[PDB]
């Protein structure tokens, strides 16, 4: 198991454009492409991401590209962030896995403000930073993804996703 492994079964892949859990247009493997309500302007950010005229629809491998782009972005996020940076680096790489899961599904800003998760998780308290983990919209919107990201944290391995 690896970080894309891992994504690929939390994402899924589709080939047209589809809205997420929150309702927002993205298509491949979890690759947002707006909040806006616009098909239009959905299908302008494909173009434009994907260089070409998609109508709405790519192969599998240019949504693996886009893929490969947007894990490199969460990590280099995460690198980039005061508050993200000493908790990746005090982690394993389980565990790092499980943070750039987070920071793929929710962006850099909204992980970065789960201040106090973050202290439990740089302090190795990990039954603690999973109850704390738990207590999020996050968790209570996707409940079963963030009960694998969560296990990942507590356990330190692929359990979860086995
Ligand atoms: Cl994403
Ligand atoms: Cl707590
Ligand atoms: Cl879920």
């Amino acid at each position: 198991m690896d970080i894309f492994e891992m994504l690929r079964i939390d994402e899924g892949l589709r080939l047209k454009i589809y809205k997420d859990t929150e309702g927002y247009y993205t298509i491949g493997i979890g690759h947002l492409l707006t909040k806006s309500p616009s098909l239009n302007a959905a299908k302008s950010e494909l173009d434009k991401a994907i260089g070409r005229n998609t109508n709405g629809v790519i192969t599998k491998d240019e949504a693996e590209k886009l893929f490969n782009q947007d894990v490199d972005a969460a990590v280099r996020g995460i690198l980039r962030n005061a508050k993200l940076k000493p908790v990746y680096d005090s982690l394993d790489a389980v565990r790092r896995a499980a943070l750039i899961n987070m920071v793929f599904q929710m962006g850099e800003t909204g992980v970065a403000g789960f201040t106090n998760s973050l202290r439990m998780l740089q302090q190795k308290r990990w039954d603690e930073a999973a109850v704390n983990l738990a207590k999020s919209r996050w968790y209570n919107q996707t409940p079963n993804r963030a009960k694998r990201v969560i296990t990942t944290f507590r356990t330190g391995t692929w359990d979860a996703y086995k």
